[PDB]
């Protein structure tokens, strides 16, 4: 005939060894000229459907053993065609893994051929490449996993450099920019933790923003990363803000989050910061979250840029984000609490382990738990962070016990990564006057999960690391304290222009109340200031004191509120409050504190 037909030649199957000897299987796709009969191409039926390149048929009919079949899909810029219904091979291959093409040569038998693939820099990803010269008839047999899956088909090569033919496996990133840098821009980075995050990216940035000579706001976590900042942005004019000082020319400034959030709080004038930069950007406390909000105004309003640092961008509902290396994640039963027998796994593992707990009482029956088999802890929670954190670069540990405060910017040595998937959090009871609760260890939200999952799989030259996951996640965190905490913050923040700030637009759903509704008079909001920075003071708290006209002297509230608000420790009374706040009576250290304040101060 003048149209095409098919011929089987083998089975899709992995064959043991290097070389070996609408049904599923692989067929010829054989042709008629005025020459004689050739092979046109390869192709493979998989679920009703014939898959093979367009260049094999350029479109023409295919005769199967009974019936005849014309092209039901196709692309030709993508070199893929279809008869019987649509292109159902969606296999993916693995680097670092070798694969076996089922080689269907014009004349020979079908011979399964086992290489390994390299790569390819294309517009769209990176392309899969195998080196395997044949003749053009062989175009279109299919390349299988050692499960057997088809991962694509043999397709064109490259007319590479002097001498050589690659073919490529038919089947089917980020970059920072100046142009970033403009006024009305705004930027979501995932800078690739390792060598590349903050060695070259951050350095960069800085070298561009002081020669297009912009006021930039560098803005890191925690005092740590500010450190960090400090010794890979060395020979440049920086000024530290967050504590050899300054010479008065330096226009770039490195602070915490915090440290922004309470100075544009405070009377004073804030710098006209042309250039934001914020590293941790997925980082929820209240400063944070309040900080996004402001920046994201001035970047609306042409007045600012801004580029965010993180891996996991607000508004995520991804737990795996694709990582550097390959990584085991393993569905586990994680301990709440110390155990006496049982979870050998745990013990038994000869390398170093990041462990992520609900709170720090789940920290010391764990790690207590663990020492008593000889096993060197280190416990890190949002208080002995600065402490204790530094020691685990020495090595001398076994295992990390912390809460969610390793979620932004910890570098850990360890090859696998305990997660509980849960965490005690502040939580917001609005009803009558309200209350704060520490809650029951509840799934956390499954951006969160990724950052406990990205401690390991950062090394490029260490793969297969693990990663422990009980329970799942959750989005419905609207009912935490850090969001009205945040847009109290936020209210109290002046903008020129008789203009009020706003939160960063996916973040905007978690909290709906009128807009500017926390802003306070000018004897109410200088107290509310007093009590976050002099009496260290939960926001919420602070402000149901200020809001009710109190002064920073008045201590009576303390000891007037209702008879069901008593403060207890230990079973017993203690020498209550207006509104209850939890964070400050839970735990023996603030309970302290707060009765410090209460007394006299």
């Amino acid at each position: 005939a003048t149209d095409m037909w098919l011929e089987r030649a083998a089975d899709v199957s992995w064959e043991a060894g290097a070389a070996i000897t609408t049904t599923p299987g692989v067929y010829r796709i054989m042709a008629r000229g005025i020459l004689g009969r050739y092979q046109a191409g390869v192709g493979v039926m998989h679920e009703g459907v014939f898959h093979t390149l367009w260049h094999t048929t350029r479109g023409a009919a295919i005769m199967s053993g009974e019936g005849r079949l014309t092209p039901y899909w196709g692309n030709v810029k993508e070199d893929r065609v279809t008869y019987g219904g649509p292109w159902k091979l969606d296999q993916k291959w693995n680097g670092v893994d070798d694969v076996q093409m089922i080689v269907v040569e014009p004349g020979k038998p079908a011979i399964n051929v086992q290489t390994k693939p390299g790569i390819f820099k294309t517009a769209h990803g990176e392309i899969g490449a195998v080196s395997l010269d044949y003749p053009i008839g062989t175009s279109g047999s299919p390349i299988v996993n050692s499960n057997g899956e088809i991962i694509g088909l043999y397709g064109n090569g490259v007319i590479l450099g002097n001498g050589a033919y690659v073919s490529a496996i038919v089947q089917g990133p980020e970059a920072y920019n100046p142009e970033m840098l403009k006024k009305r821009q705004l930027t979501v980075l995932d800078l690739h933790p390792g060598a590349g995050k903050t060695r070259r990216i951050l350095p960069q940035i800085i070298k561009d923003a002081i020669q297009k000579r912009l006021r930039t706001a560098v803005l890191a976590p925690t005092r740590v990363v500010a450190a960090e900042m400090a010794e890979a942005l060395r020979g440049l004019p920086v000024r530290y803000l967050t504590p050899r000082e300054h010479s008065g020319n330096e226009i770039v400034d490195v602070m915490c989050h915090a440290t922004l959030t309470h100075r544009l709080m405070s009377p004073l004038r804030v710098p006209n910061y042309n250039l934001f930069v914020m590293d941790e950007a997925h980082f929820t406390d209240p400063a944070s979250i309040a900080a996004r909000g402001y920046i994201a105004t001035r970047v609306e309003a042409g007045e600012a840029a801004a580029i965010f640092m993180t891996a996991t961008p607000p508004g995520t509902s991804d737990p795996f984000p694709d990582t550097n290396s390959p990584v085991h994640d393993v569905s586990s039963e994680i301990p709440d609490r110390a155990w006496s027998s049982g979870f050998e796994w745990i013990t038994d593992y000869a390398g170093k382990t990041v462990w992520f707990v609900a709170s720090v009482k789940m920290s010391n029956e764990i790690a207590q738990c663990l020492q008593r088999a000889g096993k060197r802890v280190i416990q890190l929670n949002r208080k002995s962070y600065d402490t204790e954190y530094p020691k685990c670069k020495n090595g001398d540990w076994d295992f990390v016990i912390t809460t969610d405060i390793s979620e932004m910017g910890a570098n850990f040595g360890a090859s696998r990564v305990i997660d509980c998937r849960k965490s005690v959090k502040p939580t917001i009871l609005d009803e009558g006057e309200g209350r704060v609760i520490l809650s029951v260890p509840s799934a956390i939200t499954s951006a969160s999960a990724a950052q406990r999952r990205g401690r390991v799989g950062r090394n490029p030259s260490q793969i297969g690391d693990e990663y422990h996951y009980g329970g799942g996640t959750s989005e419905d965190d609207t009912m935490l304290a850090h969001w009205t905490e945040a847009k109290i913050l936020l209210d109290n923040i002046h903008l020129p222009n008789g203009l009020v700030a706003q939160l960063y637009g996916p973040e905007r759903d978690k909290t709906y109340t009128m807009d500017g509704e926390y802003r306070l008079r000018g004897e109410e909001r200088k107290t509310f200031l007093e009590l976050i920075k002099t009496a260290d003071l939960p926001v919420w708290l602070a402000y149901k004191v200020a809001s009710n006209g109190i002064q920073y002297n008045d201590r009576k509230w303390c000891f007037d509120g209702p008879r069901s608000n008593i403060i207890l420790e230990d079973n017993n009374e203690v020498e209550k409050p207006r509104w209850l706040d939890a964070r400050v009576y839970s735990d023996h250290q603030s309970l302290k504190w707060f009765k410090d304040f209460a007394a006299g101060k």
